[PDB]
């Protein structure tokens, strides 16, 4: 099998991975986010970037979210 037809949903795409299957995979488009620094989630962790925090959201953590931009305390 390939990746075409896939629909993976939001934020996810289609990759073909090491076993040779396709794999729904997190991907956020960062260019649809408009701050660029560091930000703070809501789990008490930086993240170098917003993207990197949507994409743990999409791995990881469903409810994560920014709770400050910059760097956390």
């Amino acid at each position: 099998e390939t990746c075409e037809n896939v629909d993976c949903g939001p934020g996810k795409k289609c990759r073909m991975n090491k076993k040779n299957k396709p794999r729904c995979v997190c991907a956020p488009d960062c260019s649809n986010i408009t701050w660029k620094g560091p930000v703070c989630g809501l789990d008490g962790k930086t993240y170098r970037n917003e993207c990197a925090l949507l994409k743990a959201r999409c791995k990881e953590q469903p409810e994560l979210e920014v709770q400050y931009q910059g760097k956390c305390k």
